[PDB]
């Protein structure tokens, strides 16, 4: 085993251990290998080209920056199922996964993702079913950026922004996605065919974005539906006057600190609201931020008149 790690089967972690190079001596044998929570600012070039038996590696939370990612190459492995990336510095794709079709899962998280959003860099991982792109300084315009992710289950995508921010159709291929992160994007509004095809999603997250209007049209056809995140917003009306139900399978929608705006003009937004309460979460968190004299006021506890 080599030094400052722990061995199991084929399996090598050596995390926490505040490296600065990679372990010497890792065997051709390993086929999963974590490198985490490290002060790795470099790697040697070829330096995997040996661990062909890979199918896991994490390298989560280092300083490391890619000038070139992803390919077999890279890693010295076809056989990758799991690759890690989080946390660490910038990463430019040169190379969209050549060698690397098997990956299952793919985490990007918190780290400056670079030459991502204008190409459809995913397009050979039809076997993907977990990807985490949050934070990754990535600016959604082209529409395709998700092309070729017809297996996907899990999408992260938190603390992005979007060109006019518009929420476009770039879901249509991902039929069979079951979560989605869409929190801190600055969102001010979405295409009312966004979600359409997304008959199998249970999550979605609209957190923090920037919007000031709720609707139930964009969610009509989201019949796995069951958290509905629309906590941090500025929600305060609807664009359309005659508010419908929410699909019939949700069980939860947080409106907490929204900017609730408790008017004569919202008076209609504002019963619909509390005809929501079965679906609600911590409705004392739902507070009125307009006008003065109603700042900070339970919105369910107000009854308003014209
Ligand atoms: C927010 O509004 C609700 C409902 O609004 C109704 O309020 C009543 C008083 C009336 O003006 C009507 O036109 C409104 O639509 C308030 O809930 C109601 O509270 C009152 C007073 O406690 C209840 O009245 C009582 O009714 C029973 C018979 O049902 C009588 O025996 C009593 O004498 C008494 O009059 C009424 O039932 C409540 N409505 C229901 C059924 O939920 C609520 O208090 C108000 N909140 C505030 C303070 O803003
Ligand atoms: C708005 O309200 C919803 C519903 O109460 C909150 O959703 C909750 O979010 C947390 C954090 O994502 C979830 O916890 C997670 O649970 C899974 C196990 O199911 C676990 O694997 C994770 O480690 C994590 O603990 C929680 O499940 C979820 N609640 C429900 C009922 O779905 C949400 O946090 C609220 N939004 C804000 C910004 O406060
Ligand atoms: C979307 O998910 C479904 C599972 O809900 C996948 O359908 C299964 O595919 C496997 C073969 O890999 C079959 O053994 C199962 O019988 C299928 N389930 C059923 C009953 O439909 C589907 O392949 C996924 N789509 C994509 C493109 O990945
Ligand atoms: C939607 O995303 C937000 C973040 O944008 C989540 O809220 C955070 O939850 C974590 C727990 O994992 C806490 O550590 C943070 O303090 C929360 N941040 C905020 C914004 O208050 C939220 O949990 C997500 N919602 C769902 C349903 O998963």
């Amino acid at each position: 085993c080599p030094s400052r790690c722990s061995c199991s089967g084929t399996e090598i972690r050596c995390n926490s251990k505040g490296l600065t190079s990679v372990p010497t001596g890792i065997p051709s044998s390993a086929t999963r290998l974590e490198l985490e929570s490290n002060k790795l600012q470099s790697l040697p070039h070829g330096v995997f080209d040996k661990l062909t038996q890979l199918t896991k590696l994490s390298l989560s939370s280092n300083g490391l920056s890619f000038k070139g990612c992803c390919s077999q190459s890279d890693f010295g492995t076809t056989s990758l199922k799991y690759l890690d990336l989080s946390f660490n510095g910038v990463i430019t794709m040169s190379s969209n996964f050549l060698g690397l079709e098997q990956l299952e899962h793919l985490d990007f998280q918190h780290s400056n993702l670079k030459q991502m959003s204008e190409f459809s860099v995913f397009l050979s991982l039809r076997n993907l079913i977990y990807l985490d792109i949050s934070h990754t300084h990535t600016r959604v315009a082209f529409n395709g950026i998700f092309n070729g992710l017809s297996s996907l289950e899990v999408l992260k995508m938190a603390g992005n922004s979007f060109q006019e921010n518009f929420l476009p159709d770039i879901f249509t291929e991902l039929r069979n996605l079951t979560f989605l992160d869409l929190s801190q994007c600055q969102l001010e509004q979405l295409s009312p065919t966004a979600f359409n095809s997304l008959s199998s999603l249970q999550v979605l997250n609209m957190s923090h974005n920037n919007f000031f209007s709720l609707d139930t049209f964009p969610y009509k056809c989201l019949n796995s539906l069951q958290v509905l995140d629309y906590s941090l917003n500025h929600i305060m009306t609807s664009k359309k006057q005659e508010l419908q139900h929410f699909p019939s399978s949700l069980a939860f929608l947080n409106l907490t600190q929204n900017d609730f705006a408790c008017t004569c003009e919202h008076q209609s937004f504002l019963q619909w609201i509390k005809d929501q309460r079965q679906l609600l979460v911590e409705v004392e968190r739902m507070e009125c931020a307009t006008p003065s004299d109603k700042q900070g006021m339970p919105v369910l506890s107000l009854n308003i008149t014209c």
